[PDB]
Order: C-alpha cells, then structure tokens, then sequence
RNA sequence: GGGGGUGAAACGGUCUCGACAGGGGUUCGCCUUUGGACGUGGGUUCGACUCCCACCACCUCC
C-alpha cells in the first residue's frame, strides 16, 4: 500500500524546490500503486504543451495475478495550478533543472499524489 | 466442468488544492459549478471505492 519514494535520485541529482501534484490516474492504474513493484528508474516529468506530464514512470498493471489493464509506461498528466505551473518550467528546460519524481503516495483525502523536484548533479 | 474466496488502513456522504474538458456568468479581468482514477460496464442510493448486479481477472475447493 501507500507512500513509496525514489532512492534512485538522492546519489543522481540534487532537490532545489519541491512541489507536490496529483497525478491523471486510470484506476488499476491506482491498484498497482496501492501495492508496490513499479520504479521510477529512469522516470521524470516534462512539458509536452503547456501542461507536464510526467513520463516513463512504470507502474506493474494489477501485478499479483494478471488482469486486463494498461500501458505501463504511459504519459500520465500531472496537476498544479497556473501560477504553480508558469513557475518550475521557466526555472527549468533551460536544460539546466529537471523534473524528477522524488516521491509517491495517497493524500488525507485518500489521493495519489506525486512529489517532484529541480535536478542537477555532476 | 461445477463450489468458495478476492477487486482502497477508517467498516457511506468528494473537494483530484492545481492541469485539462463540459457548463452558467462576467465590468473580456476573472468569479462560479460539473467531470476526471479506483478491474468493467450496468442499476439501486438524496449521495457509494466501498450496498446490489453480471460479466471479467486472480486465487481456490470435488
């Protein structure tokens, strides 16, 4: 079940900011997470548009049996509003930051939510 | 091939804080409200992830 974060990052880059955002989940989407074996290894955040959509994270599908679910490395859409948004993307494709997952886990009011993060590191 | 069990740490009361769409409003600034993620389509409920309903998938029992 809940809260599972990236050890990948802490020896690759390095936080400046975090921010906190909901994710656009599908629903097994969400029953692969409340377990436990996707990884952010390799996975970060980008802006295809105006809006950023954290990509290839990998979320096992409904792994502890086998179901008829989705594409586990798929372009999920993240949340955070307007002025949250104009933010971290003028601090960042200017190649020097990058959108990292740095953590995963369900809110209070029982919603997966995703933590990122500037990057940098050698 | 039949039988049983499983499909959210609160055993009912949403607001994905946010993006994005669909409204109704607007001094075109913006305010307001609805959706969207809990395997799936179904109804039932004033309202449900949690109550029914099949159908699926896991596991399981002659």
């Amino acid at each position: 079940a809940p809260v599972l974060e990236n050890r990948r990052a802490r020896h690759d880059y390095e936080i400046l900011e975090t921010y906190e955002a909901g994710i656009a989940l599908k629903g097994t989407e969400v029953k692969s997470l409340r377990a436990g074996k996707v990884d952010f290894t390799g996975s970060f955040a980008r802006f295809e548009d105006g809006e950023l959509y954290l990509e290839n994270l990998y979320i096992a599908p409904y792994e502890k049996g086998s179901y008829a679910n989705v594409d586990p490395r798929r372009k999920r859409k993240l949340l955070l509003h307007k002025h949250e948004l104009r933010r971290l993307l003028g601090k960042v494709e200017q190649k020097g930051l990058t959108l990292v997952p740095l953590k995963i886990y369900f809110n209070e009011r029982g919603y997966a939510k995703v933590l990122l993060g500037l990057a940098r590191g050698k």
